[PDB]
Formats: C-alpha cells, structure tokens, sequence
C-alpha cells in the first residue's frame, strides 16, 4: 500500500483546490490501494528568508487548526511535519511509499527553488508530481507568453491580455474518503504520537506579548464566512470604488480578505466568480480598476510582473525598478517603524499596523509615501521589511509591487504628487476619531489641531495632558521642507536613470 500526498504551503483550503481534489478522487476511485497524507511542512528555512510577526504566526496557527478540522470531516487529517523539505521528502518518500505528490504552484523565488529540488528528488524516486496553478486566477506564465515574453507593465495592458484568457473552472470541496484506515505510524510517529499534530499557539508564537487583538481569525472557515458577509450588501459590492473608501474609518472600509487570499484560505478564483454573479445581477456597477474585481486584478497584475523578476523585492538587479540614492537614517527609520514620527496620522496608522496587522490600502499609501519619496528618503526595501513582519496579508509580490509604486520606483511616476501627513486623513476623518483610538495620548486635543498638535500652545498642551517632547514626540522632520527637497532628489534620480 502506497501513499498519496498533498502538500500544503499556500492553498490552505479545501474548496477550489484541484491538487488536493485529485489526490482525494484517486483514493476513492481505487479504494484499498492508497493511504492519503495531506501535509504542511514547518520549514525552518523560510525564517532565513522572511520575517514573521507575532500576529501573523497566530493567524497561521489558527489556519492550520481549521485546516486539520476541515480535513477530519473528510475522514482525513492534517499532518504537520517539522523540518526542512530537502531533508523531509527523501525520508517520507520511502517511509510512506509515496506514489504521487500534488501541490499548488507558487512564483516566489524561494518557492521556485525549493520546488525544483523537490521535483528533482521526486523524479529520482519515481514519484509522480502533479502541480496546479490555483493561487491566482490567471497563470502568469500564460499571461507573459500571450504578451510575447514580457510581463505587461501597465494595468490596462494586463487587463487587455487576460480578457482573452480562459477563466478556470472553480472546484468544490473534495468528496469524503471512503473506507480509508488511518495511515500506519512511521519512524517519527512511533516515538511520538503527536509528532505531526497541529502546532499550539505556544509552539509558533514565541513573543506572545506582541499579539494584538484577535479580530481576523485564520482559516478557510472564517475566510468563507467573511466573504459571504462582505457579499451580503450587493449594492456596496457592485458599486465599490476603491479610491473612495476611507483609510481611517474605525471599522475597515474594504473587505479585509487580504490575509485569507494571501494564505489561500480563500480561493481568489472562487471570490472572482462570486463577484461576477453579483455584477451580472446589478446593472449599475463599477469597472476596473476601482471595482472589487479590479482589486483582484491588481493582485493578478502584481503576481505577473513578479513572476518575471526574481529580484522583485529589491532595488538592485530589478529590471522594473528605478535606481534611487535612498539615504540611510536609522533613527528616523526606528521612529517611523514604531509610529513615533510626531505626525499623528502616520503614527496612528503604524500603531494600527503593529497592534492589529491590517491597515487600509490608502493608509499604507500614506505611511509608505512618508517613509520614502514623501519625507524620510528611506529605501522602500526598509518599509517592505517592516510591512513583511507586521502584516497579516504579507505577500512577497504584493508588498514589493506596491512599495515600488508608492515610491515612484516603478509603475507610478508622478512623484510630484505627495501625500500630506497632516491633510490627507482630514478628508475622511475631520474629527480624528482614528487618531484618538491609536494615539490615545492625544485624545483630548480638539479637531482643530489633533492632526497638528504643535499648533497648540504649551499651556493647552499641558491642559490636554500631552506635552510634545515628553508624552508625544516632536515631528522628526518638517514635511513642508523635506518633501520639496525630496521632489528635486527624485527628479535628479529620474534624470540619471533616463540617461543610462
Ligand atoms: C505599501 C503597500 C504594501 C502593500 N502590501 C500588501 C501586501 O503585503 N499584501 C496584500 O495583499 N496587499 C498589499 N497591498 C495592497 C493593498 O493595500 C491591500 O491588498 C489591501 O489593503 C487589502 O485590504 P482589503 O482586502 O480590504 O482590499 P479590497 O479593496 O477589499 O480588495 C480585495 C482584494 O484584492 C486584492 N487587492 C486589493 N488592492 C490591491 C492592490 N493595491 N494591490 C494588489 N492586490 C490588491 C487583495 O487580494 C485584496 O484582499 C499593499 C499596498 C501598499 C500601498
């Protein structure tokens, strides 16, 4: 008796999972011949390549637990194997007598490298590998091919290409396993009945004092519930315009499906279908790029450019990226990182990020503009790294793609348009309710100066119980001065990149 193995990495769902469904149908179409091991490998190597904050660890813990629970309802279970794939797979290929290995493809460089080696090993041991592109709606390889070898670098061109592509068929959940016994304990399982159990919170989250509120629980089950909840107002869905949603509403102004789509607890292809059904029902609706389908296409767009550039997350050796002289300033980077810049709007956002792990799209605009071309002149690679740690929806391609945009390094080139850290939030939150929440030490400043507390006289600062320089920092820079200087810096950079 040989085993069929589905390998989870992303695609942490049961629904719309061709690679997992295939394993399950195979076992039921040939009962008595196959054991079924759906695994997730706790890979220590990813930590040398990416940073993970406490809140995102918790999300994953919650995801794996839900995935295990959902697998049990199909007479299976999640096997969480600790260890490196390069050492894990030779062992289990033998100990398990693995006939077939399936998994969802991924375009990230670490994934590509790791997957190539696993496929070299699988080819040696005579293991059949079947891969599926289901993490995105479109296959970046096919998009690039259709565009004659190059990723479209504008959204409109990208849209014109995928319009001509076949939308894939969205699968349901696999059928339950018919008459399958529990796989026999292997070398590891016999010395430890729990060697493959889902990790506890204690095991994954080493810094639990950094956990913020539990608002967006992980797992395919919460993902589908949140999707259904977001689709209940079909008018809000059909008339969604992303630029008109607020960054600083106390309640999220968008769906906050990003963490779910990032881990694949929600199939983007299912989400897209559910959106097409509402658009069809609602004749007055928005169109890309501002619509919600448009939002999913921004995801697809950035996955496609990133599939073409292994260096997508850095400035050097990145085909798309303007080379800019970003300066090193540790102290300003620390202040930004910890929301101690002295600009209440920026600080409020960066504290919401660190506490909760999600901030609105245009709040990320604000704080990223400030770090890079706006104000501090600090490389976008540094904002990407802080974002990588803190974001529940951390996504190699989406994080890099949007930082290059916000920094006018690629895709976006109108660097003369600069967000004001004082003015930008006022449009949607003139009372500063968002600042009061996330910068509580300013909670007693009236609207007139809560965005600019340095316009309050010292006497009033003592009356509101927050003296700048003691209870809340002074501005680490003066926006009105640095942003003008930075525009000239950006113009010089653009000139140099144009002549090379
Ligand atoms: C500096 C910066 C960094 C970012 N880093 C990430 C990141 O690491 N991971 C991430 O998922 N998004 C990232 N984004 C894009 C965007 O901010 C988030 O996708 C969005 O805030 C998620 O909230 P939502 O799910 O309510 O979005 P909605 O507006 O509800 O959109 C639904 C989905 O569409 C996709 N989407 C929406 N906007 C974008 C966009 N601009 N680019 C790409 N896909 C988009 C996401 O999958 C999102 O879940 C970043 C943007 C900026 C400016």
């Amino acid at each position: 008796r040989s085993t069929l193995v589905h390998w989870f990495r992303k695609g942490l769902r049961l629904h719309d999972n061709p690679a997992l469904s295939h394993i399950f149908t195979a076992a039921n179409a040939a009962p008595g011949r196959y054991f079924v091991r759906p695994i997730f490998i706790l890979d220590p190597g990813i930590l040398d390549w990416m940073q993970v904050g406490a809140n995102r660890w918790r999300f994953l813990q919650q995801t794996l637990e839900d995935l295990d629970n959902q697998l049990r309802k199909l007479n299976s279970r999640l096997f969480v194997v600790r260890g490196k794939p390069a050492e894990v797979f030779p062992r289990i290929f033998k100990s398990w007598r693995v006939e077939m290995l399936t998994f969802e493809t991924d375009i990230e460089p670490y994934s590509v490298t790791r997957d190539a080696a696993v496929q070299k090993l699988a080819k040696a041991e005579g293991v059949r590998v079947e891969t599926h592109c289901s993490h995105t709606i479109y296959n970046p390889e096919l998009v690039i091919a259709k565009n004659l070898g190059k990723a479209p670098i504008t959204y409109q061109k990208f849209l014109g290409i995928v319009e001509q592509l076949k939308v894939p068929k969205v699968l349901g959940v696999p059928e339950k396993l018919k008459n399958m016994p529990t796989p026999p304990k292997d070398e590891v399982e016999q010395k430890d009945s729990a060697a493959y159990d889902c990790p506890t919170m204690k095991q994954l989250v080493k810094r639990p004092e950094e956990l913020g509120p539990n608002k967006f629980p992980g797992g395919e089950t919460e993902a589908l519930r949140r999707m259904e909840e977001s689709l209940k107002d079909e008018i809000w869905v059909a008339r969604f315009e992303k630029p008109n949603t607020a960054p600083n509403s106390l309640e999220p102004s968008t769906t906050v499906l990003s963490p779910y789509l990032k881990f694949g607890c929600l199939s983007a292809r299912l989400f897209n279908q559910k959106l097409k059904e509402i658009i069809k029902r609602q004749p007055k609706h928005s169109q890309p790029p501002v619509s919600l389908i448009g939002q999913l296409m921004w995801r697809e767009f950035y996955y496609t450019v990133a599939a073409a550039e292994p260096n997508f997350d850095r400035m050097l050796g990145n085909v798309y990226c303007m080379q800019i002289p970003w300066q090193e300033h540790p102290d300003h980077l620390e202040a930004w990182t910890h929301g101690r810049t002295g600009y209440p709007f920026i600080d409020a956002i960066m504290r919401q990020l660190r506490q909760e792990g999600w901030i609105h799209h245009l709040a990320r605009h604000a704080v990223a503009c400030f770090l890079t071309r706006g104000d501090l002149w600090i490389s976008w690679e540094e904002g990407q790294r802080v974002f990588e740690q803190l974001l529940l929806d951390q996504d190699w391609a989406l994080n890099a793609g949007n930082w290059m945009w916000l920094s006018a390094s690629a895709f976006f080139h109108q660097y003369f348009r600069v967000y004001s850290p004082v003015a930008f939030g006022k449009k949607t939150d003139p009372q500063g309710h968002y600042i009061r929440k996330y910068v509580p030490e300013l909670s007693k400043y009236p609207a007139g100066c809560i965005y600019e507390p340095w316009k309050a006289s010292l006497v009033d600062q003592r009356a509101y119980g927050c003296v700048l320089g003691t209870d809340y920092p002074h501005r680490i820079v003066k926006h009105e001065v640095v942003h003008k200087e930075n525009i000239k810096r950006m113009g010089a950079a653009y000139k140099v990149n144009r002549e090379v």
